[PDB]
C-alpha cells in the first residue's frame, strides 16, 4: 500500500548507492572490519557529547552514562551496537550525513579501482556502510537532544526510510541493528566478538560491554 504518511522514502545519493552495491557484491573475506568501523563511530559520537557538555552541562540531562554495548541475538539473528553519544537529528538522517560523505565516497571508489582494499574505508570517513558486508538490512534508532526519536532503515537497493520511532525511548544515543545474512552468523558468537574487539577496537575511550545471551 505505502499509504503510511508517517513513513517517508528517500533515494541515496548516487555516489552512496554505488558504494553500497560495490560493498554488497564484491568478493571480500575480511568482513570483520565492519565492527571496528561502527565502534569507532560510537566513540566519535561519545566524544562529541562529552565535549559539548564541558560548556553546557545540561546536555547530559538526557543521560550521564557514556558507554557502548554490543548485543548479539541468535534467535532474531541480529547484532546490535548501542551507544549514548550525541545521536542524529532528522536533518542528519536525510541530508547532512550523505552530503558530508559525498567527497569521501568518490575518493574511496578511486582508491579501490587502483589497488587499495576495502579495509581502508574508515580512512575516507564512510565506515558505516561497511555494515552491509554482513547485513542484509540495517535499522538505526537514534535520539539527539534537539529532535525527536527516529528510525532509519535500508536494505540497500538505492532507497532508505525515515519515520518517528514508536518503541522504547532511549534518552539519547544511537542503536545500529544489523539484520545479518544467513552465512555471517559467526558474528553472533561471544568468542568471535571478543577476538575482533581485542584486535582493533581495543583502545576506545569508553567502556565496551558484551551482553552474553541467555
Ligand atoms: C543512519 O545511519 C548512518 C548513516 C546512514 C551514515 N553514517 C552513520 C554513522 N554515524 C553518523 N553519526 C553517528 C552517530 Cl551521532 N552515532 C553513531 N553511533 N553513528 C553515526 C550512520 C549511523
Ligand atoms: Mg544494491
Ligand atoms: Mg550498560
Amino acid at each position: 500500500p505505502m499509504e503510511e504518511e508517517e513513513v517517508e522514502t528517500f533515494a541515496f545519493q548516487a555516489e552512496i548507492a554505488q558504494l553500497m552495491s560495490l560493498i554488497i557484491n564484491t568478493f571480500y573475506s575480511n568482513k570483520e572490519i565492519f565492527l571496528r568501523e561502527l565502534i569507532s563511530n560510537s566513540s566519535d559520537a561519545l566524544d562529541k557529547i562529552r565535549y559539548e557538555s564541558l560548556t553546557d552541562p545540561s546536555k547530559l540531562d538526557s543521560g550521564k552514562e557514556l558507554h557502548i554495548n554490543l548485543i548479539p541475538n541468535k534467535q532474531d539473528r541480529t547484532l546490535t551496537i548501542v551507544d549514548t553519544g550525541i545521536g542524529m537529528t532528522k536533518a542528519d538522517l536525510i541530508n547532512n550525513l550523505g552530503t558530508i560523505a559525498k567527497s569521501g565516497t568518490k575518493a574511496f571508489m578511486e582508491a579501490l579501482q587502483a589497488g587499495a582494499d576495502i579495509s581502508m574505508i574508515g580512512q575516507f570517513g564512510v565506515g558505516f556502510y561497511s555494515a552491509y558486508l554482513v547485513a542484509e538490512k540495517v535499522t538505526v534508532i537514534t535520539k539527539h537532544n534537539d529532535d525527536e526519536q527516529y528510525a532509519w532503515e535500508s536494505s540497500a537497493g538505492g532507497s532508505f526510510t525515515v519515520r518517528t520511532d514508536t518503541g522504547e525511548p532511549m534518552g539519547r544515543g544511537t542503536k545500529v541493528i544489523l539484520h545479518l545474512k544467513e552465512d555471517q552468523t559467526e558474528y553472533l558468537e561471544e568468542r568471535r566478538i571478543k577476538e575482533i574487539v581485542k584486535k582493533h577496537s581495543q583502545f576506545i575511550g569508553y567502556p565496551i560491554t558484551l551482553f552474553v545471551e541467555k
